[PDB]
């Protein structure tokens, strides 16, 4: 089966359009920005002209006492930086008319759904996320939102397919929403605030948990690897590294060449504004750059199963991540080699999405005959956490504790994070 999406806003054939059978009219303001690589990603600034208006067909305007309905979308919310954002709820998706209808709003550390009937009875469901946390799944990262409404019982908000908050709405009577949906920051006091949004949908039922998991999967299922923030992973782009097993450590190098080694050291140290955020520093350690090797695709997007080289940046010069797999022991210690001098050492890496926190990548080192040397992780020798390739990883159960050591994320500098690199 059944068509249940009654609005399916997607970028297709050079335009953001409703792909549903209703073909609701879309009006885009002059100051809306679209990601050049993924045009379904839409940026709305705190400006009057940064807006999108959807004009609903009369048949799907919500005017009911009993009809169930849901909405889903992805969002990326920059870190809150300033105390002007405390206690400042601001609408972002508005379908209220004459004090009845629905809206999505944000506040410091919050995503809020509000329903209101025609006699002023209201309910809210709220997702709260902390900004006092070493590494956040949510701050400035793409997250999947699903809100469902059953008129006989509850409204529910899900994040990344997981139920977060449910509240009763059965006391609400006739809810008569607006004929339009306005995507716009409304009432936000932070002049530099923006959001990214993608894949907005409305459904004429309460989605079940399976439907929501499938939507999450399907709209995240891609043959494209992602960076830490959830954007497409790219070749020729410097990234800071995060190991998910040792999230408070960063990658560094003890001398270049075959007698040196890559290793993890910590702690990261902190970035802070008092009363506003306290997180781990993300822009630490040697940057990695992913280089094309086998891919025939002429764009610079890294796809699942691409065979690549990894370069390490040391003093503004690129070296090649490599090992001599002939060394004793299953764990092959990785070094940063002069590119001209790698010779027949093992350097080819298969990039894999772990297929699971969002945005996890695995890197399987292979020799020059294509034989696996093993996923890249680390091993204690015995007081230094050196990076290694090890087939021990490849033999372990997927997504288990033992594969965290070989799961990585790639962090590019992003204005929604606000940290200033040390150098």
């Amino acid at each position: 089966h059944m068509d249940t999406s009654i609005l399916n806003l997607r970028y297709e054939s050079n335009h953001l359009i409703d792909l549903s059978r209703y073909a609701s009219k879309i009006n885009i303001g002059s100051k809306v920005n679209f990601d050049p690589i993924d045009k379904n990603q839409i940026q709305l600034f705190n400006l009057e002209s940064s807006k999108i208006e959807v004009i609903l067909k009369n048949a799907i305007v919500y005017n009911s006492m009993y009809e169930n309905f849901s909405t889903s979308f992805w969002i990326r919310i920059p870190k809150y930086f300033n105390s002007i954002s405390l206690n400042n709820e601001y609408t972002i998706i508005n379908c209220m008319e004459n004090n009845s209808g629905w809206k999505v709003s944000l506040n410091y550390g919050e995503i809020i759904w509000t329903l209101q009937d025609t006699q002023e009875i209201k309910q809210r469901v709220v997702f709260k996320y902390s900004q006092m946390i070493n590494i956040s799944d949510y701050i400035n990262r793409w997250i999947f939102v699903t809100i469902t409404n059953n008129r006989l019982n509850n409204s529910k908000i899900y994040i990344n397919g997981r139920l977060i908050d449910q509240k009763p709405i059965s006391n609400l009577g006739n809810i008569h929403a607006s004929n339009n949906i306005m995507f716009k920051l409304d009432g936000c006091r932070d002049t530099h605030r923006y959001i990214w949004i993608k894949y907005f949908n409305l459904f004429d039922k309460e989605l079940n948990e399976k439907e929501i998991k499938d939507l999450y999967d399907n709209q995240s299922n891609s043959g494209i690897l992602k960076d830490f923030w959830g954007d497409y992973l790219q070749y020729d782009k410097p990234y800071y590294m995060l190991n998910l097993y040792d999230p408070n450590k960063y990658v560094d190098v003890n001398n270049v060449g075959i007698r040196g080694y890559m290793y993890l050291k910590g702690p990261r140290g902190s970035v802070m504004t008092t009363n506003i955020y306290l997180n781990s520093s993300l822009y630490r350690g040697t940057k990695f750059i992913i280089k094309k090797y086998a891919s025939g695709n002429k764009d610079n997007i890294v796809r699942n199963n691409d065979r690549v080289y990894i370069n390490v940046v040391v003093k503004n010069k690129e070296y090649r991540l490599a090992t001599n797999a002939s060394q004793a022991g299953v764990e092959k210690i990785l070094s940063a080699l002069e590119i001209p001098d790698v010779g027949n050492l093992s350097q080819v890496v298969v990039m894999k999405s772990k297929n699971d926190i969002t945005n996890k990548c695995k890197m399987n080192l292979q020799d020059n005959n294509g034989n696996d040397i093993g996923f890249i992780g680390f091993h204690q020798f015995n007081n230094i956490a050196k990076l290694v390739a090890s087939n021990w990883y490849n033999r372990q159960i997927e997504r288990s504790s033992r594969t965290l050591g070989c799961s990585w994320e790639f962090i590019p500098v992003d204005d929604g994070w606000g940290e200033r690199p040390l150098q």
